């Protein structure tokens, strides 16, 4: 029952919020101990070309590879008009106000579309347990995960569509 209500100190986002970008790569915009209102507006580019539309999955969490993060929520915005992959430009702004709740608006500068979602810290979304967990893989395997986000490199985009594809045959490294 979290909208106008409280849970104790929701000063600082418990973990980092973000998108997903193709490949499980977790593109972080709002970070861990950062008191809000806290509203962080990025472009972002498609990578794919003649799409149709954007699709923003917000994630939550501290780690490289988004299957440890938590899924907010997403919204597609459809309708964009069929471009190569950084013609349409898409603003994606996280606004988090000071009672937590993240809107996720994203604004496309080619033809002036603007889609955005309500996304609440108000579910079970992480278990006190989850943001420990979170924070701790992270500080844990420190090395790692930065050197994931490094050697990947590929983050900041967006999909036009859920590729929903890992593959995970020996895994990655």
């Amino acid at each position: 029952s979290s909208k106008t209500q409280d849970l104790l100190l929701l000063d600082v986002a418990p973990l980092s919020l973000g998108i997903e970008t193709a490949g499980g790569v977790m593109t972080k915009l709002i970070p861990r101990n950062s008191t809000i209102p806290t509203k962080k507006s990025e472009i972002f580019s498609t990578y794919a070309d003649n799409q149709p539309g954007v699709l923003i999955q917000v994630f939550e969490g501290e780690r490289a590879k988004t299957k440890d993060n938590n899924l907010l929520g997403k919204f597609e915005l459809s309708g964009i008009p069929p471009a190569p992959r950084g013609v349409p430009q898409i603003e994606v702004t996280f606004d988090v106000d000071s009672n937590g709740i993240l809107n996720v608006s994203a604004v496309e500068k080619g033809t002036g579309k603007s889609n955005k979602i309500t996304i609440t810290n108000d579910k079970g979304r992480l278990s006190k347990e989850d943001i420990e967990k979170m924070v701790a893989e992270a500080e844990k395997f420190k090395e790692e995960d930065e050197k994931e986000s490094q050697r990947i490199a590929s983050k900041n985009q967006l999909e036009s569509i859920a590729y929903s594809l890992k593959n995970t045959i020996s895994e990655a490294g």
